[PDB]
């Protein structure tokens, strides 16, 4: 219900990337790559808001992996700050060489959310990530992911990305449509959402309580499954349809699971269930303080919480095999990698290299479900101050409704 | 003569840094520092265009060097990208803790040059650096430096800084007022100035020719000294005064050094001498390819070229003791350090730590002459494209005038 006008306006886009300099760079590219062990010719150029992609056609034989490993050296020989090598460009035989624009224009949240893709999204938990390399809005749906793993080192834009996702939901769903459980071992990053009506419990700081929060989630998931079974529905959307039709028909449904034990008892009237999202700002700590029990709970939620409408968003600044385990990854195919420190760290999160070539400040590689190759997305910027406003707007529309059993 | 309108406009400054969040951060700071081995209390807050400085008053005893070493950990504990620790604040007993603003506003060249400090600067070689932490224009004078050393690692803003300095001169001085010798071993960064009338020779790429360029400079310096001696003047400003007064008096001076050897010979009429600037994009190579001969020439130019109106600007991306030797430093007190990789690298350039705590993208520590402490300056941004325009504007006002003896 809170107005999008609470956000900061989109900034001017004084672009101008004269075809002049673009031909020269194309020219330099071929020259510089040649000095290395690779023959190449520029096929086309695509200027964007943050980067410019120069599609190139390698000579037969040359291993594209060879170009990828030359990224550092090529950027140097070109005197540019960074270079991202795109090994394969969907639908083409060309290789991508992406180069940062001198004056990159920031991508504002208000800009992404003002897109029809978002304004008309039906999901209860859409996530407006940002703009793609051509500047087109990239709006996703957490419900279809159906879980998300997020990594990136300091200054990469992980926390801003996490806030953009929380605000995507807060701008489209009311507390009866979506509820959240936030886990933030340190105080900082997520402490500000404290109090909004969407919260199921206060921001979790204690790791043991974090563990309980996941157990509660599992319990609620199985509880929703018994409900859906008793109702003859396959998922949350179906459940909510049934309950909604019965009401509109002047015949509200009664909890088919309620067992009367006292003459006094009356079956409670069913109501639509909210989509639940569990967001962990940093779960490397959980995986360290608690351990195996945490993996177990995560792995269980990931495997079957989708139908129950319970979704996980796990973010980590420490992308190690100890934190992002194969057990965690096996049931969470959707990945988002902001800038990471090494190719090794890139593979742990994406099972692929490349996130080490990102710029930082929101720059990311998004790996949607049933996709082998990630698409580059320029994370939308949302300031802690904008977060504070929306949060205040929500604390005015409803008081906190914590359930002191979740952390118990 | 080329119009400032050739530059890009200053971008909006949607700031807003509510005193709210500033009190909280002041609050966290004391909290977080306490967790480390340091008691502290915030005395005041000064929000700026790029950073916000929180002055703090350490408890008696605690070593300010202790806070400096905690910058990394402190930034981490605060969940911010970077923290700069200012050990002493001129005229105060406080210590500075500088924190980057979420949405930093870029500082545009047009904005700095539009300041009266620049527009009314008399020097032939003023260098508009950018904005200080409070957003005030910092315009310097190369002639009073009288030489400048510049360091910074990749993506720090060294080359943008060097272009802003070259354009500072190109927007105030005509070729009869200022001439340049550009040395750029690689092609990239400085190759674009090729052809402007100000150039004394083509952009130098060969290291041996770079060596000759420096020798020519020494020769020209001594030649100007004999000229000034013969004219009874102490410096270039004085020389140019004399030659200018004589002309206005209908009596142009004659080269007092010209020795007639033929009946044919006629003493040439003197003319005002241009201020000469030698800019090396990367002299780490020179110091490596040639060696000791290059140190010697640099050391000689640095020691006595000021009066002769000849000035050096030496920039390096590889700040090692092998490159920035004490010999070089003894005669070049003015320093500019953009972000560097380590405290060691910071000491090599500033003989002090701190450049390792910079943000990059133009952020710098400027050490003016007769000063022990550097002032933070947010470098003014100038795109390669803006440089291209100004270059074209100059190539229309004058043809190249190379002296094929300088590199010979
Ligand atoms: N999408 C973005 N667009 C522009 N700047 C961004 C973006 N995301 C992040 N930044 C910059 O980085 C800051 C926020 O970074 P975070 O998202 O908190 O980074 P982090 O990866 O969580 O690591 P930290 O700094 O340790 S919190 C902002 O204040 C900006 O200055
Ligand atoms: N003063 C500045 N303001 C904003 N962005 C800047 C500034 N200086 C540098 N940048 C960014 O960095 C780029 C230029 O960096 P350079 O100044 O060439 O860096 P460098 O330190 O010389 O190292 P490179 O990238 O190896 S050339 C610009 O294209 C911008 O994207
Ligand atoms: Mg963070
Ligand atoms: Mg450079």
């Amino acid at each position: 219900l809170p107005p999008l006008s609470l956000l900061d306006p989109a900034e001017v886009k004084q672009k101008s990337y004269s075809p002049e300099s673009l031909e020269a760079m194309s020219r330099l590219l071929e020259i510089k790559l040649k000095e290395f062990g690779v023959e190449v010719s520029v096929d086309s150029v695509h200027p964007g808001p943050v980067i410019t992609r120069f599609e190139i056609q390698p000579a037969a034989g040359v291993k594209v992996s060879r170009i990828s490993n030359l990224a550092k050296d090529l950027a140097r020989s070109l005197a540019v700050i960074s270079v991202r090598v795109v090994e394969v460009i969907p639908g083409k035989t060309t290789v991508g060489i992406e180069i940062p624009n001198e004056d990159r224009q920031m991508v504002r949240f208000s800009e992404v959310l003002s897109s029809p893709e978002y304004d008309e999204h039906k999901s209860t938990v859409p996530l407006a990530l940002g703009h793609d390399i051509g500047g087109r809005p990239i709006i996703t749906d957490l419900a279809k992911m159906p879980h998300l793993l997020v990594a990136g080192t300091t200054g990469s834009g992980k926390s801003v990305g996490v806030n953009a996702m929380l605000l995507s939901i807060l701008f489209k769903s009311t507390p009866s449509e979506a509820r959240l459980i936030m886990i933030d071992p340190k105080m900082l990053e997520l402490s500000i959402y404290e109090g909004i009506p969407h919260l199921l419990c206060p921001v979790v700081t204690d790791m043991k309580e974090a563990a309980n929060a996941l157990r509660w989630s599992v319990a609620e998931m199985e509880r929703r499954y018994r409900l859906m079974a008793a109702m003859g529905v396959r998922n949350l959307a179906g459940f909510n349809r049934k309950v909604k039709d019965a009401e509109e028909a002047g015949t509200p449904l009664t909890d088919p699971l309620f067992r009367r034990e006292s003459p006094d008892d009356e079956p409670p009237q069913l109501s639509t269930l909210p989509t639940i999202v569990v967001v962990v700002d940093e779960f490397a700590d959980m995986m360290m303080i608690v351990g195996k029990k945490v993996e177990e709970l995560i792995a269980r939620i990931a495997q079957k919480a989708r139908a129950a409408g319970i979704h996980l968003i796990l973010a980590t600044q420490r992308p190690s095999v100890d934190v992002i385990t194969g057990l965690i990854k096996a049931n969470i195919p959707t990945r988002i990698a902001f800038q990471v420190s090494s190719k090794i760290d890139s593979r742990t999160i994406l099972d692929q290299g490349g996130a080490e070539q990102l710029l930082g400040h929101g720059d990311m590689l998004y790996l949607p479900p049933g996709t082998g190759l990630p698409i580059r997305v320029h994370g939308a910027f949302v300031s802690d101050d904008e977060v504070h406003r929306v949060v205040e707007a929500w604390k005015l529309r409803g008081a906190p409704d914590y359930i002191e059993d979740i952390l118990a």
